[PDB]
């Protein structure tokens, strides 16, 4: 049985970004654990759905470990064991006592702590979660792990040329689409929504990157789900049969229908709300020295006054950082600002790749060239409550343009002919 000061549980963006922090606040070697069920040390997930995948030059282990995705050092295995910071990898996390203060293995090993940043993350949602007929046929991918992507790699290549169908239209749709497309595959996303992303897009956003993927021959099958799946005498899928009674073929299948926070080992003995694991704005639990950080936190979100759940990258690692600096800020008793957390999200696919800072309420405004034949596009659009500029999102912007809806969203400058040189409103700002 193992004792740590400082337990991570989870190997994941948030883990190493606490781990980064953790050695800026001086951690002692001997001090921190990271326990993950990966066979490698905390990488940029995000390189999973876009650089992972392109046929050439593709991003490969070690190189996207963490912290290259916010063009910060490169922390591989040996930059762990030359600060004495331990990852306990291939390990994973079946029982967690937060009485005992023990975590105990799949393989009925234990590991103690006194303080435990709990980094789970997220779960892929599958089909075979709903017993979907067929659900369990060969072929049919998800996407969250390197694991995972690695068996998506293999597929591409095994079933070249062939037919993929995406299902789902959220982000990992969006992105999965383009990438197999990409890697030569005739394409078809099938999602039951209105339009593509729900969720943030306006119909108007969601109007231009349906042109776009179209354009680039995507097909696209709206106002239906995947109701089975038929497979060959190898257990292979062959074809995906709608709700609607139409039937794709199918080579490969690739599934992002969500993700939910993974903390079934607290139930009961943490607080909940909205779904995760409820924090204040400095990342602590119900249970004291018990932090929770990433996708799997329910915390104040200071900006807008209300508890919030979020799912990106971004807060991910800002979260971690904040979780070790309120650690370390009890220990040399000083004090900690509240975590002030702007929501930053992106997506990028094909050529294009956009932001959205802010907040996605109230009446909403498009400017720009919306045109899906552009050279370059350049669109974007705001969202407007009260007055104010709460949301702002642009596709194609430059360094300084993103830089200035982002100050759009943080100052939520008030309004109304903004639709006008809108990006100049808040290259102005
Ligand atoms: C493929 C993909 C692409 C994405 N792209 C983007 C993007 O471009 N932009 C963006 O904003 N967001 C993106 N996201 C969202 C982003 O990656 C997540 O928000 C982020 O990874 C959350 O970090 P985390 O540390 O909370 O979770 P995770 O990085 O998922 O880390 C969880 C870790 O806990 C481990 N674990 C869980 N339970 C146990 C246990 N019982 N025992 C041991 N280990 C355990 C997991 O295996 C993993 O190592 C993407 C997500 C995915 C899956
Ligand atoms: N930020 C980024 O650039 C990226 C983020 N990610 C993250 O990875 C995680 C997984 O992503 P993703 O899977 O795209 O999840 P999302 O929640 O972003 O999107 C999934 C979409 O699939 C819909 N859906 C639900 N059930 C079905 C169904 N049965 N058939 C078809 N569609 C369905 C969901 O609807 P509903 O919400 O109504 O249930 C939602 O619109 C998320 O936490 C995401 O934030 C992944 C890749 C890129």
């Amino acid at each position: 049985e193992k004792h740590f000061k400082y337990v991570i549980l989870g190997g994941g963006v948030a883990a190493g970004y606490a781990a980064r922090e953790f050695a800026k606040q001086g951690v002692k070697p001997g001090e921190l654990a990271i326990i993950s069920k990966e066979a490698v040390a905390p990488y940029e997930r995000p390189a999973l759905s876009k650089g992972y995948l392109f046929p050439q030059n593709a991003a490969r282990l070690p190189g996207f470990h963490v912290c290259v995705g916010s063009g910060g050092e490169r922390l591989l295995p040996e930059w762990y064991s030359e600060k004495g910071i331990e990852l306990i990898l291939s390990t994973e996390i079946v029982k967690a006592d937060l009485a005992s203060k023990t975590l105990t293995s799949a393989v009925g090993a234990t590991f103690t702590y006194e303080i435990l940043i709990i980094a789970t993350g997220s779960s892929v949602i599958k089909l075979s979660d709903f017993g979907t007929q067929g659900a369990d046929s060969n072929n049919i991918l998800y996407l969250r792990e390197v694991d995972d992507a690695d068996k998506l790699v293999a597929a591409i290549q095994a079933k070249k040329g062939g037919k993929a169908v995406i299902v789902g239209g959220g982000y990992i749709g969006l992105e999965l689409s383009a990438a197999l497309k990409i890697n030569d595959f005739d394409v078809t996303m099938v999602f039951p929504a209105p339009w593509c992303m729900p969720r943030l897009f306006t119909a108007d956003i969601a109007a231009f990157y349906e042109s776009y993927y179209t354009n680039k021959g995507v097909k696209i099958v709206k106002g239906t789900v995947a109701v089975g799946f038929d497979a060959d005498a190898n257990g292979d899928v062959t074809a995906v049969n709608l709700k609607n009674g139409s039937v794709l073929e199918a080579d490969i299948v690739v599934v992002g229908v969500g993700g939910r926070p993974l903390t079934t080992l607290f139930k009961g003995q943490v607080a909940e709300e909205k779904g995760g694991i409820k924090t204040d704005a400095f990342f602590e639990t119900s249970v004291p020295g018990v932090y929770a950080v990433g996708d799997v936190a329910t915390f104040p979100m200071k900006m807008y006054n209300e508890l919030r759940r979020v799912e990106h990258v971004d807060h991910a690692r800002k979260s971690a950082e904040q979780a070790v600096k309120a650690i370390k800020g009890k220990e040399s008793g000083e004090s900690v600002v509240e975590y002030d957390y702007l929501p930053y999200f992106y997506s990028r696919s094909f050529d294009l790749g956009w932001q959205f800072y802010g907040d996605n309420v109230g009446d909403t405004i498009l400017f720009g060239d919306s045109d899906p034949t552009s050279a370059k596009p350049k669109f974007g659009s705001y969202w407007i409550k009260d007055g104010k500029v709460l949301g702002a999102f642009l596709e194609g912007g430059s360094p300084d343009e993103n830089k200035a809806i982002a100050k759009v969203a943080k100052t939520q400058p008030p309004v109304e002919e903004l639709k006008k040189e809108g990006l100049q409103f808040a290259s102005k700002i």
